[PDB]
C-alpha cells in the first residue's frame, strides 16, 4: 500500500515510463522468481533515453542561447530582427 505508493513515487521521479513501472512493480512484487539482469536492464534504458534527451536539449540551448544573444531585445522593428530572419534560415 503506501510504501508501494513511496515505491511508484520514486520511480515517477526519475522518469520511468508507465511501462518499466509496472516492469519495476512486477519485480518487486515476486523478487524470487526475477533477476538484478532484468532490474538492471530497465535502468539502462531509461539511462539511454535520458541522455539521449540531455543531448537534444542542450543542442537546442545552443542554438536559443545564439538567437537570444544576437537580438537587441528593445523597440527595434521587427521587421529588422535576426531572430526572425534565422528561424526563415
Ligand atoms: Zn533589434
Ligand atoms: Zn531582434
Amino acid at each position: 500500500d503506501l510504501q508501494r505508493l513511496k515505491f511508484i513515487r520514486h520511480a515517477r521521479q526519475l522518469g520511468f515510463s508507465l511501462e518499466s513501472i509496472r516492469e519495476l512493480l512486477s519485480i518487486r512484487i515476486d523478487p524470487e522468481h526475477h533477476t538484478c539482469q532484468e532490474s538492471k536492464g530497465i535502468v539502462q534504458e531509461r539511462l539511454q533515453e535520458v541522455e539521449a534527451r540531455i543531448a537534444e536539449l542542450q543542442s537546442m540551448q545552443r542554438s536559443l542561447q545564439r538567437l537570444n544573444d544576437a537580438c537587441c531585445g528593445t523597440a527595434h522593428s521587427s521587421v529588422y530582427c535576426s531572430i526572425l530572419e534565422a528561424l526563415e534560415q
